[PDB]
């Protein structure tokens, strides 16, 4: 199964940095929604759900058809919650309808972690819209509730190594867990993008509890949470080394972090030799805006 990149018409790094700038603009101004944490941490969950149903073996799901908008997928119930991601790009995808939604749904993920301070991501347009027929079925995102042998295996179908899994994990440092969405409590609710997610994970003191929706979850005193396939990237040796690594170092948790999320957006999709090169969008910061 074959996917190839092809250009929105005409389009260059000037419309998407455009693109870019409306949805930041929009993140700074809606910032009351979810108690003041803003939309970055739901559009950085909404890009990685519509990438995150790809399969290797046969290259169905993935970024590229935009097959979150129809309701199979929307209705997931991996997906609770990013309806909310989907209604703050709705005025964008309106506003600058050429973009496809496989293009929207990721840039807006590449967005919001660079406005939340994050690294750099590279970004590739080209995506295309696929119908209806083309949308995975529920059941490809991965379960909260298991261990770092589930989670090794899981990633192994996305095309992810150990250091990948890490790294992509980073981004539970993002806003939190809803107990209405997945059956899951708490969490930091920051809106920073940094590497604390490790540092908690070492440096807490975690307490395995029972959660309202009767679901086992880490908990500290400080209150920080973390899922039982969070945690055990500190029980799996080899997982732990890498939490340890990017504990200890920002940088590198970045350009691995910023690797990780530009494949897993990628994947899929083929870029034909004479595509244009990854852009890189500027924050609104640095644009002075
Ligand atoms: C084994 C892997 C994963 C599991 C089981 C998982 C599970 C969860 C669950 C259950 C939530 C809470 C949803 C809700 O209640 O609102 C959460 C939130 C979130 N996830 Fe993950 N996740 C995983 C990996 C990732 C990765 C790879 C990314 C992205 C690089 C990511 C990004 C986030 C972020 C940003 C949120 C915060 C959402 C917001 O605050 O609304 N997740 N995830």
């Amino acid at each position: 199964l074959v996917h190839v990149a092809s250009v929105e018409k005409g389009r260059s790094y000037e419309d998407f940095q455009k693109v870019y700038n409306a949805i930041a603009l929009k993140l700074r101004e809606d910032d009351e929604y979810d108690n003041y944490i803003g939309y970055g941490p739901v559009l950085v969950r909404l890009a990685w759900h519509i990438s995150g149903t790809w399969d290797k073996h046969d290259n169905t799901g993935g970024s590229y058809g935009g097959t979150y908008r129809f309701k199979k997928e929307f209705n997931d119930p991996s997906n609770a919650g990013l309806q909310n991601g989907f209604k703050f790009l709705e005025p964008i995808h309106k506003e600058f309808p050429w973009i496809s939604s496989g293009d929207l749904f990721s840039l807006g993920g590449v967005t919001a972690v660079q406005e939340m301070q994050g690294p750099k991501i590279p970004w590739r347009c080209g995506r295309v819209d696929t119908p209806e027929d083309t949308t995975p079925d529920n059941g490809r995102l991965p379960d909260a509730d298991k261990d770092a042998g589930y989670v090794r295996t899981f990633f192994q179908r996305l095309n992810m190594n150990d250091r990948e899994v890490v790294a992509l994990m980073g981004a539970h440092a993002l806003g939190k867990t809803h107990l209405k969405n997945s059956g899951y409590e708490g969490g930091g609710a920051n809106n920073v993008f940094t590497n604390e997610f490790y540092l908690n994970l070492l440096n807490e003191d975690w307490k395995l509890e029972k959660n309202d929706a009767n679901n086992e979850q880490w908990d500290s005193k400080s209150g920080y949470m973390m899922l039982p396939t969070d945690y055990s990237l500190i029980q799996d040796p080899k997982y732990l080394s890498i939490v340890k690594e990017y504990a200890n170092d920002q940088d590198k948790f970045f350009k691995d972090f910023s690797k990780a999320f530009e494949k897993l957006l990628e994947n899929g999709i083929t870029f034909p030799k004479d595509a244009p090169s990854p852009f890189i969008f500027k924050t609104l910061e640095e644009q002075g805006l």
